[PDB]
């Protein structure tokens, strides 16, 4: 049955491509490790993640040949065997395209498609509103994750664009950013439930408890046992009263971010966000994403200092909550 | 078939919308292009002694047609041009690698060259914009690229140490350049280049350097070429003569032409709305048949088509006027 | 006597405009402060039960009140008031010196505190930023300083390092905040101020830090106080019940009253009239008479009248409602 | 005696900075014009054959300056330049009536218009830009005005109808202009204005149109003056032979000269630093001495200097070149 809102909960982990060492040369033609992806895949799983979202920014979806995503999404799927809930991501320059690969991904076996919009030229609200529509119409067994993310697609998301999905069924979750309107867009769309990132997650969870019940991480994949161990203290939290250590938790995490931005500064970290991705998990050591496929190969070297530290301080946080999860 | 040269780029460069059948701003279409029109479109132009073609920037919906369409069209270009005029192509996408898969494929057809922007998911750096032109001239040696400097459409803004590179690029002959602020350093940092600036912005840029610029791009002649053709003509006649006041009368009424196209003259607005409105104002004009835009970007508010409409109306209206002086 | 601190900024922070004169927006006019309708303003702000008084910020008309009207102004405000709630004036400037001028002047005057952004001719950047308002603090070490979060009007986007900058500042009381997405960090960072959210996201802030986020400020409040008054009340029930039901339907109901409130809902139309807007939701609502709107930002298309003026009475609509559920 | 017009304004216009005292960037300074430095170039730029100037933009810390300061600068300018060549102060500020009374002022002191920018608390448009113009030389008629086209500190972008109805104030007779993009278009709308281009884009601006583009403004001139007179007098010379080549190598020596000032090349980053970079480079020139600047825009990124510097260098290497074939 196509997944619900009402199945969505818990910690959602985005997961990268993972790279063949020749996956930055034009020239090479089957780039992705898929052993490494079923490796991280088993990994996820037996961390107790709930969900596997897949193929956004850092995820290559931009730079994957078709060929490729079809093996890797191929890969996930005999991998999950129905265990958890998995979305693809089909962001594209058209709706037909759109379509084209939606199918065929659901097809294969994916839950649902993690979905921006068509950004070469910059949709309206009306045009966004009638994109997600079109596509919901077209392949009605996709759940769909709407990938709001400003900077990659240009359009912002905005509040009547939120009371519009929550009028499509196959809308069931999203990939949110920040949390200064989440209490309005909640009431604009009841049938949503919106994943703040995970350092957000513990304001989120405190705003609106009975809705704010999932997060999506990217921290997770430098060793989840912190996702974990957020997701489980919020549980006992919303229960008890008792936030503190949530609160520790989310600090840390926070903490654990503070240098992945080039000079903090998000536009600078939005043109490398692939490669510092990248880069961060490949010095955690929890996986191997490997190299960027062209064109966003190419990091300047003080950057990549900053999202190391980022990875290696995650890697910490993961060796000191899975001590915690005992 | 020796692959273009900025020698070979001299005056009236027209760029042509991709013709659509009436079902073409439904997603379920699959075979939207109007092939018959595409044909009579290219001859009318080949008889009207335009010096090249250009196609498939962002009017001309390289986003928003599937690759059949692409190479049926392209096909029907090649086969009407039968080597008369040089024409151009258009394979901006999302990644190096698909760039280069479509450009091979529309070269082997036969076009001459692409005219070719930059991947846009994630906004390219420097360093990455230049690697990414060299990538594909390394891949496609036969191709002549022309620079499709649109910072709207992908982020990128072509900044002049880009110019200096691209110059280095044999295959780099043109660009599609917009505001003339910077081109007379642009044209000392770029020497091999022809940088072709809008029609409008012909008159004053021939001024600023005749020996370098010979050559415009026009989407004005779209709505009927005489315009374009005769401030050609005259410009070439002023730079024998010195005699500026013809080219500046009829750049004049081109600028009048244009007055109404943007939305309450808004860029920023015309952005968004850049292929409804010039397939609206083709539309209008009645030179030629644009028709319907396809998926996502069908919908344009009613307001700001009356001024794209009436723009069209006064470029068909210049069109009568210069006929009867050629 | 002794100098305000985060601890004393509780409730309702209500930020009145300076009311006009009918020739306001006349560039002749030399005397365009109704003296008389900011005492009347002041005293019923007082009767309503508000904690305390912001003003001169954008709607305020900081940037287009000659420095006479401005320091009449604060008299009448200061002598009003007789020390019974706290007050802020507003010395946002082009330079530093002129913001301290100003500054020692109002403080001279009563004021126990200013609403201050940063010069904004040029964009200033972090150090120059956080050392302007080490400056001030330096030259007037008796004026609280309340934190004017615009970057809309003032370009300087007051990023997280340098709320931990100002913590360092005992001047730094408090901040006139806006979007709570990076309030659970910025909290943390600034440990000695009190961030006041935007009164429609009190609710949400409220409940991300209880705590700490025990204040906030209020525009609507200038079309009838009881809404502001009503949540701060219903809030700090909540925080003591742990039901938070009836403070998320005030909340609602205020947002729902803003919502037409920015032109085709969109705020950097909003960010150009923020003036004219302000006022004129005011002025529909009957509660003040902010009046016209100083030179040059005298004009607002008059389409964009229409969604201020339903906001306006809207939140008239409101304080009727809450009125009745106080009394 | 009588108002100047376009027809009055020709050759190079160059715009001076207002000189620091060694204590200008400190709050605590109250008088930090050094006058007789300010006296010194005047008589320098004169002496080089300039043919206006112009004061008080963004590096001439018109924001920063205090009144009394301005007005010592302007008097101290006056009295030096005793009518030998026209003078335009800038009166740029938050409101319509501070500009109207500091333009008033200082056209009495004996400046004969203003460079004027727009009030840029909030964001105007298009009207209200129009309007503000139209105001101020309502108010104070015997004022030439230079509009000062600055969209990075103003925030408004000057817009092709802004132009057109500039050019129905008969007041307004140039324009401190930047990108040429839309020059020829600018030049169709407001036939009565004297567009002045920046010095590197006076070569292309008037082989565009060398009828109406005669003018243009330095700030390279404040490393050395005989560049920007080099250049004037070649025009002249090209616009009358048809051979621009000379032009146009001191043009692009100019292009060269100005390659490193721009912070890793970035514009918005040069915005930010406008006030510290044009002094720095004025510093290193040696040709005058800009000094310090005023608060609160007095720290600049050590990296960013040295480009700056390496500028001023390079323009007084200029200076040096072009003074010896002007002998």
């Amino acid at each position: 049955s196509r997944l619900t809102a009402e199945d969505i909960n818990g910690a959602w982990t985005i997961m990268p491509t993972p790279s063949t060492p020749d996956a930055s040369d034009w020239r090479s033609t089957a780039t992705v490790d898929l052993e490494e992806t079923a490796r991280i895949v088993e990994e996820l799983i037996a961390a107790g993640v709930n969900g596997i979202l897949s193929m956004g920014t850092f995820g290559e979806c931009a730079t994957l040949t078709w060929d490729e995503k079809r093996d890797y999404v191929s890969t996930i799927v005999e991998t999950i065997r129905g265990r958890v809930p998995y979305f693809c991501g089909t962001t594209a320059l058209n709706t037909r395209e759109v379509i084209r690969q939606t199918r065929e991904l659901i097809d294969i076996g994916a839950n649902g498609t993690m979905l921006g919009v068509p950004m070469w030229v910059k949709m309206d609200l009306p045009t966004a509103v009638q994109f997600y529509r079109d596509v919901a119409d077209a392949v009605p067994e996709a759940a769909i994750a709407i990938y709001a993310n400003p900077e990659a697609f240009k359009f912002d998301f905005p509040r009547p664009f939120w009371a519009e999905m929550s009028k499509i069924p196959q809308v069931v979750t999203a990939k949110y950013l920040g949390i200064g309107m989440l209490d309005l867009d909640l009431r604009l769309a009841p049938n949503i439930r919106f994943l703040p990132h995970e350092d957000d997650y513990y304001a989120a969870a405190r705003i609106n408890p009975e809705r704010i019940t999932a997060f999506w991480s990217s921290g997770a994949m430098c060793g989840p046992a912190t996702a974990i161990m957020l997701r489980d203290e919020v549980v006992r939290a919303k229960s008890t009263g008792d936030w503190a250590k949530a609160k520790a938790i989310s600090d840390d995490m926070r903490a654990a971010d503070s240098t992945l931005f080039p000079r903090g500064d998000f536009s600078e970290f939005s043109k490398y966000n692939i490669g510092l991705e990248k880069a961060r998990m490949d010095a955690a050591g929890w996986l191997k994403a490997g190299p960027c496929r062209p064109p966003y190969n190419l990091v300047p070297e003080d950057y990549l200092a900053g999202a190391q530290k980022s990875g290696k301080a995650w890697a910490a946080l993961h060796a000191k909550y899975s001590n915690e999860l005992k």
